[PDB]
């Protein structure tokens, strides 16, 4: 996954010349054959799109969701990127939608 290629549904519609709304629109409305030319995933509580068809989202998971899995405070991993931003040197990681995200490969590379 290359996460200088991960968007929020908003950015994305203006990424392709739309109105803010039009891909969350097309989602909520489930206008499939719209979302069928798309790379997006619902991850936690944001529809996150990509410009590259190679983009394997499935790999994206959200800081909380990582927090959670190693038996910490939701907000662990948005504290430590918020106040100690070099612990996620070496870890894939985007925050994008007020959201902080980190990736299935990224977690484990922290647990050692
Ligand atoms: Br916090
Ligand atoms: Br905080
Ligand atoms: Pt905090």
């Amino acid at each position: 996954i290359n996460l200088n290629q991960i968007y929020t549904a908003k950015e994305m519609s203006e990424r392709i010349g739309k109105n803010r709304n039009y891909l969350s629109q097309a989602y909520r409305n489930n206008k499939h054959e719209i979302l069928k030319n798309f790379n997006y995933r619902k991850i936690g509580g944001t529809i996150i799109f990509s410009d590259n068809p190679n983009n394997d989202l499935s790999q994206l998971i959200t800081a909380k969701e990582a927090s959670q899995l190693l038996g910490k405070n939701d907000e662990y991993f948005a504290h430590i990127y918020k106040r100690f931003p070099h612990r996620l040197e070496g870890i894939d990681h985007i925050y994008t939608g007020k959201t902080l995200f980190l990736t299935k490969e990224s977690l484990e590379v922290f647990k050692k």
